[PDB]
């Protein structure tokens, strides 16, 4: 079943808001398959991010998101990646829809409350990235009858 990589950046979890985002998720039929939190090493943040290295904001995503933890996520579900963007919602929180992650929570562009991976090869490297096979885990959940014909 599609995976993606999800994470609930430091403004989140500064604001208390790990619990309501997962919910969000959850709710959603997506499946928690992988979820851990952890400070996230320079080298790490460097290189998930290195398609920004020229950007003016660079310096300041690098710094922020090594600022304080993340809950790093590996989501299961059918059109995992696009179902996680869609509920999250444009990067920009004020185009964000209302009803979105993004859209009800987040202020600015910059601090936005969680990551998706954009796209099914980003999101492969993503979850290679932040996870090893170990961490994610693999379950039949009740719910699945009733998400899926
Ligand atoms: N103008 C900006 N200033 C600061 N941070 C930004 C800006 N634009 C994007 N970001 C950061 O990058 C994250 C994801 O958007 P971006 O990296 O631009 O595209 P993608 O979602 O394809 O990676 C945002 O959640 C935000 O943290
Ligand atoms: O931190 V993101 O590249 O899913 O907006």
């Amino acid at each position: 079943m599609e995976r993606t990589f999800l994470m609930i950046k430091p403004d989140a979890v500064q604001r208390n808001l790990i619990g309501e985002v997962i919910s969000r998720i959850e709710r959603k039929g997506l499946k928690l398959v992988g979820g851990k939190l952890m400070q996230v090493p320079m080298e790490l943040a460097e290189t998930h991010y290195g398609e920004h290295q020229g950007k003016p904001f660079y310096n300041d995503l690098i710094s922020f998101i090594t600022s304080a933890p993340v809950f790093a996520m590996v989501v299961e579900g059918e059109d995992a990646v696009n179902v996680s963007r869609h509920i999250i919602g444009s990067t920009n929180p004020s185009e964000a829809s209302p009803g979105s992650i993004r859209g009800d929570l987040g202020l600015t562009v910059g601090r936005n409350i969680i990551h998706g991976s954009d796209s099914l090869e980003s999101a492969e490297r993503e979850i290679n990235l932040w996870f090893n096979e170990n961490e994610i885990t693999s379950y039949a959940s009740p719910r699945d009858a009733w998400l899926y014909e």
